[PDB]
């Protein structure tokens, strides 16, 4: 009886094995745009992905992760609210059964069809496992997806998904350029939070871009053909793998833009 995205093991149950689920810095949150304060001290984000080395794509039973070589400073996030250098380790998405839900963060209670998380760890802690134990260990760049025009830079991802349909399946996934998943603007909101899946550790500086990317209906339909289950097991479509918004508590959401 492991955690997941069902009625009997979904987000409202997670606290039983992971009590931090009820903590003071949980993610995601609703971003209330009128109250988020413009902070002129925030810097432009520096996204430096020119040397990114993707390696593999994995269906982990909860999402699919595109994994990177993080053994050197190649694909790094700097600037913005961050001190120091954060290396890209993986990206994944959360998405819905329908276009009207799927994102983790919400904007004035609006849910997007999906949300991309580019996960980075602070090099001062040496490895990801050490970084998740620190309040400034991770930086997750969150990007909303809306359904409209296709995103050309997502299609390579879409087209490999049939080969990793079920939990535990992986495939080669070299030479993928994550710059193709960004929007035009790097304007963002930021706040201190957590991982949005167990173990729910409170180690994340969240950076959520304001501008969504557009993907096609056909692209997101292919996400929804993935399975939570393993091969040969009863098919459970991998949909609605999002945690809903958690209480903000006293936390300030800051905007990089006026
Ligand atoms: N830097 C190193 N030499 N070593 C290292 N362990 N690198 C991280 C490799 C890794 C692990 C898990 C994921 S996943 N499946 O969680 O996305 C993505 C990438
Ligand atoms: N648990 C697994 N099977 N795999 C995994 N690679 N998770 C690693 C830890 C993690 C990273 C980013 C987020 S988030 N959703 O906050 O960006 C949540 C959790
Ligand atoms: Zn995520």
């Amino acid at each position: 009886h492991h955690w997941g995205y069902g009625k009997h093991n979904g987000p409202e149950h997670w606290h039983k094995d992971f009590p931090i689920a009820k903590g003071e810095r949980q993610s995601p949150v609703d971003i209330d745009t009128h109250t988020a304060k413009y902070d002129p001290s925030l810097k432009p984000l520096s996204v430096s992905y020119d040397q990114a080395t993707s390696l593999r794509i994995l269906n982990n039973g909860h999402a699919f992760n595109v994994e990177f070589d993080d053994s050197q400073d190649k694909a790094v996030l700097k600037g913005g609210p961050l001190d120091g250098t954060y290396r890209l380790i993986q990206f994944h998405f959360h998405w819905g059964s329908l276009d009207g839900q799927g994102s983790e963060h919400t904007v004035d209670k609006k849910k997007y069809a999906a949300e991309l998380h580019l996960v980075h760890w602070n090099t001062k802690y040496g490895d990801f496992g050490k970084a998740v134990q620190q309040p400034d260990g991770l930086a997750v760049l969150g990007i909303f997806l809306k359904v409209g025009s296709a995103k050309p830079g997502l299609q390579k991802v879409v087209d490999v998904l049939d080969s990793i349909k079920t939990k535990g399946k992986s495939a080669d996934f070299t030479n993928f350029d994550p710059r193709g998943l960004l929007p035009e603007s790097l304007d963002y909101w930021t706040y201190p939070g957590s991982l949005t899946t167990p173990p729910l550790l409170e180690c994340v500086t969240w950076i959520v871009l304001k501008e969504p990317i557009s993907v096609s209906s056909e692209q997101v339909l292919k996400f929804r053909k993935l399975n939570f289950n393993g091969e040969g097991e009863p098919e459970e479509l991998m949909v609605d793998n999002w945690r809903p918004a958690q209480p903000l508590k006293n936390r300030q959401i800051k905007a990089s833009f006026k």
